[PDB]
RNA sequence: UACCUGGUUGAUCCUGCCAGUAGCAUAUGCUUGUCUCAAAGAUUAAGCCAUGCAUGUCUAAGUACGCACGGCCGGUACAGUG
């Protein structure tokens, strides 16, 4: 199941401007950025050895 | 600038101090037109304090669902300033 469909938005309607929803940003995410930066991690390793 | 002078006697030569002389640093008195520097509640009380100020800090890079502002899609996690 994807986390991203789930997420409980907050609707956000003042007098005077447009009518408008906010969702908070979802931590402890898996996201390619994070693989990568492991990646890159377990990458130094084998610099270090060779 | 390696310097002296007056004072004890009726008069003289001495010892010897007092006073006289020139710097410097604290106060004080009188006086004071122009410019450059410049010390400044140490001395008696490390005695007592009204009031105000004198230590705070964000980058692309720890945490933003404050519309407090703000552009588009409009479930289509999180645009950006903050
Ligand atoms: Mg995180
Ligand atoms: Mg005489
Ligand atoms: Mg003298
Ligand atoms: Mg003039
Ligand atoms: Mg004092
Ligand atoms: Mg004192
Ligand atoms: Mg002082
Ligand atoms: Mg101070």
């Amino acid at each position: 199941d994807d986390v991203r469909q789930y997420v409980v938005r907050k609707p956000l309607n003042k007098e005077g401007k447009k009518p408008r929803t906010k969702a908070p940003k979802i931590q402890r995410l898996v996201t390619p950025r994070v693989l990568q930066h492991k990646r890159r991690r377990i990458a130094l390793k084998k610099q270090r050895t060779k």
